[PDB]
């Protein structure tokens, strides 16, 4: 089975321990490795930090520790929006000038493919033809791809996406049908289903929906998402579950109520390494002492709470479990996000090196 795992440029600049470099990755942790992110300039595949060129020299030299790995380039994110994409694919030229800046920024740095993370073909202010060229950019690499393997006579660059899990997203600007045939695998991102942009409590990455739950939030779970994508056509083998190693946070209107769905404020309160309002990190949230774990009987996983912050989040026996729902469906991996969101270094887990992503490894062999 595949397992992938995001490494992200950022991370670097994490304070105290929390600080991720390459150096920090274990090579034979993962099968295929990913670069978060690089970015666009001129229609150009083009770095994103001032010691890119150095880190891409790092993470591809893992593989003189393991020559079985695979590393590959991911362009885009959340925060590059749309409109250097939308431009990108308007017109043939521009696009033929991405593909082979590709290949050779892709050739240059040694890296055996690039992942698409347009968010999304065809939303956030993206014509609903983008879902057309989407298709075209898929189908365009894909080929350039298979020419270049040709006449270079090199292993044969991987094309990958990172898709969704949200029902408008999806049915808003991915031809499912075609692009799962060009893309060597599909990176379901299930996770992020539900978030401090809702005022009532909700959990990150929910593998089943509540007994008590349904209409159009019926379908704000991995499973759902997980059988949506196989039914509008993507063979099982090329769909990676996308599991998160950071949770969501809320800060509660009492402490009084914490009922999975109880009126929130807003955002949890920022964690001490990732900085970030609603988001927490595994090892940020271990490290609540006197917390109050609890679980999700209906949707198979956890939360903790201490007055009025409540974050859901997944532990090792949330993704035993996951793992084990990939292995019924037939799915072809894992997929995590991020490495440096783990406890990789063992220091306020208390559970050792990676805890999550090695809980993947094990039970997906
Ligand atoms: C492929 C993928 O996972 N894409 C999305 C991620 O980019 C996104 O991560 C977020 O990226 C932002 C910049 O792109 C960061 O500022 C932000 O801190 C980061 N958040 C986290 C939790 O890593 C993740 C997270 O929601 O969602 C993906 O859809």
């Amino acid at each position: 089975a595949k397992l992938v795992c995001y490494f992200t440029n950022w991370a670097q600049y994490r304070q105290g321990e929390a600080r991720f470099l390459p150096k920090d990755l274990d090579p034979s942790l993962c099968t295929h490795l990913i670069y978060a992110f690089a970015g666009m300039t001129n229609h150009q595949l083009s770095t994103t930090e001032w010691n890119d060129e150095t880190l891409y020299q790092e993470f591809n030299g893992l593989k003189k520790m393991n020559p079985k790995l695979k590393t590959l380039l991911a362009i885009g994110g959340w925060n590059f929006g749309t409109q250097k994409f939308t431009d990108m694919v308007a017109t043939a030229n521009n696009r033929q000038t991405f593909v082979n800046s590709a290949i050779r920024f892709l050739r240059k740095y040694s890296f055996d493919g690039l992942d698409l993370d347009w968010e999304y073909p065809g939303s956030q202010g993206s014509p609903a033809v983008d879902k057309e060229r989407f298709t075209t950019l898929v189908q365009d690499l894909a080929n350039a791809f298979q020419q270049e393997a040709q006449t270079s006579g090199k292993e044969r660059l991987l094309l990958s996406a990172a898709v969704p899990a949200g029902q408008t997203y999806v049915d808003a600007g991915y031809e499912v049908d075609k692009i799962a045939q060009n893309l060597d695998f599909v990176n379901l991102m299930a996770y992020d289903f539900h978030g401090s942009w809702e005022k009532v409590t909700g959990h990150n990455s929910p593998l089943y929906k509540r007994q008590e739950e349904s209409g159009a939030a019926a379908s704000l779970n991995v499973d759902a998402a997980v059988q949506q994508w196989l039914q509008k056509g993507t063979p099982a083998s090329k769909l990676i579950l996308g599991m998160p190693t950071y949770g969501r946070s809320f800060t509660l209107a009492s402490s009084s109520d914490t009922r999975v769905g109880a009126p929130a404020t807003g955002s949890g309160t920022p964690g001490p390494f990732t900085k970030e309002g609603g988001m927490l990190a595994y090892y940020e949230v271990c490290s609540w002492k006197g917390a109050t774990k609890q679980r999700i009987q209906d949707q198979k996983v956890p939360y903790i709470f201490r007055d009025n912050q409540w974050v859901g989040f997944d532990d090792v026996e949330s993704f035993k479990t996951k793992v084990s729902y990939l292995k019924q469906k037939g799915l072809g991996g894992a997929m995590v996000w991020a490495l440096d969101l783990d406890d990789f270094a063992g220091f306020s887990c208390n559970q050792g090196r990676y805890p999550l992503i090695q809980t993947l490894r094990q039970e997906l062999s």
